[PDB]
């Protein structure tokens, strides 16, 4: 119970894979952020410098890092695919 496969690709490509692991049911603020960045190997905190965009369905769309796990603290939707791009 309580499972969702998380990706993120803070390098451009619109298709180059990078993270999605399943985690057991929780993680996304810096600490998700480093697990897909800091691993590979590219930028670092969705900060300024570059900007993230979690996209989930209907109206449910995160931006920015510090995003506390939002999403299971009232429920959940679908799987969870974030991708990050640089920027200013």
């Amino acid at each position: 119970e309580d499972t969702c496969i998380i990706r993120i690709s803070v390098e451009d490509n619109n298709g180059n894979m990078y993270k999605s692991i399943m985690l057991t049911s929780q993680d996304k603020t810096p600490a998700v952020i480093q697990r897909a960045m800091s691993k590979h190997n590219l930028e670092s905190d969705p900060a300024e410098e570059y900007e993230l965009v979690q996209v989930i369905s209907e109206d449910k769309e995160l931006v920015i890092p510090d995003s506390a796990n939002v999403f299971y603290a009232m429920n959940s939707q679908v799987n969870f695919d974030f991708i990050l791009r640089k920027k200013n």
